[PDB]
């Protein structure tokens, strides 16, 4: 049995939902409690009867404050996860800081009064946009142990990933042209090792804003795979393999079936 299973099983409805089966509240990281990231906001579920949960941090893009990517914090944690929204030292860090300081959000969950209690702390994920998701990548890179990474839309002059050993989920927006897909997300995805559980979606007719107001299919396939990953639940795995039907996805890529390590 997989001792990381939270919540009931999973629908396409529930993986959909505004707000998941968690109750969730929330507290604030000023940037004197943060080092080595500008604070942020941490949702957390209330319910500590199912044990501990996997940890999530996000980053916004250049320009753009922690607002542009809150949505996310409590429609994932509402699935049975911590998540910090950060801000960034300052809105002009490039790409890998983001990454050093998604990272150090990690760090703090660890230690922090509220929910250093709530987190299983060797099971964590980075996501991001923009530059935010060359940060996750970037943090991926230099941190094996990381469970699941989320670039969504992401920018990095970086195009070469063939050292990351992360899950990765690679969203592009087909007519972004920010972090056009051809340059920056696909790139990505084609440079990320074959061995690794990855995949590349594609939305369609979406421009670079696509993840700064909510997105259904954004969220419900960013739930799917930290579930699958940063929870190894493989009651999700029905999400992302065979390819999604939605017609917001244009285009999907992955290695499914994902490796399924066990002893038996
Ligand atoms: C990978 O993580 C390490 C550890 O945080 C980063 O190395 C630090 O980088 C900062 C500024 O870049 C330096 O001030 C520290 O002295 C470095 N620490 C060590 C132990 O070397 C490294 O930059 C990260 N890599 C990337 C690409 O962001």
């Amino acid at each position: 049995a997989n001792p990381y299973e939270r919540g009931p099983d999973p629908t396409e409805s529930s993986i959909e939902a505004v707000r998941g089966p968690f109750a969730v509240a929330q507290t604030t990281v000023s940037r004197l409690q943060a080092d080595g990231f500008g604070g942020g906001t941490i949702y957390y579920p209330t319910d500590t009867s199912q044990g501990t949960f996997g940890a999530v941090a996000i980053s916004p893009g250049f320009t753009a404050g922690q607002e542009s990517i809150a949505w996310l914090g409590p429609r994932i944690a509402s699935q049975g996860f911590v998540v910090i929204t950060i801000d960034t030292i300052t809105r002009l860090d490039q790409p890998d800081s983001r990454g050093r300081q998604l990272q150090a959000a990690l760090d703090h969950l660890r230690t922090n009064s509220v929910v250093r209690n709530r987190i299983d702390p060797n099971r964590m994920a980075v996501m991001g946009h923009s530059m935010g998701g060359g940060g996750a990548l970037s943090a991926a890179a230099n941190n094996t142990s990381l469970e699941a990474a989320i670039p969504l839309q992401g920018w990095h002059t970086r195009k070469n990933w063939s050292s990351v050993r992360t899950p990765t989920l690679v969203v592009g927006a087909e007519l972004d042209t920010i972090a056009p897909v051809s340059s920056h997300s696909e790139a990505f995805y084609n440079s990320l090792p074959s061995d690794l559980d990855k995949a590349y979606m594609e939305l369609r007719g979406a421009s670079h804003t696509v993840s700064n107001t909510p997105d259904t299919t954004t969220a419900k396939y960013s739930i799917a795979w930290l579930k699958r990953f940063v929870d190894k639940d493989l009651r999700y795995e029905q999400f992302l393999c065979p390819a999604p039907d939605d017609f917001a996805i244009s285009e999907y890529r992955s290695t499914c079936p994902f490796h399924h390590h066990h002893h038996h």
